[PDB]
């Protein structure tokens, strides 16, 4: 949808495909939840699945959708 995705793609304000812990926070910003650095460190942790040390799009659905 375009709330997930779209707004993804606002979250990905340069829209380099891949996901930074700030960036994160961006989301968290439009999520009107907004985490401190430290907790953007955890976003590293709960966004990151695959064990990259970096946020990517698949992952913000692993993180979201997760299984
Ligand atoms: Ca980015
Ligand atoms: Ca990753």
């Amino acid at each position: 949808e375009e709330e997930i995705r779209e707004a993804f793609r606002v979250f990905d304000k340069d829209g380099n495909g891949y996901i930074s812990a700030a960036e994160l926070r961006h989301v968290m910003t439009n999520l009107g939840e907004k985490l401190t650095d430290e907790e953007v460190d955890e976003m590293i942790r709960e966004a990151d699945i695959d064990g990259d040390g970096q946020v990517n799009y698949e992952e913000f659905v692993q993180m979201m959708t997760a299984k």
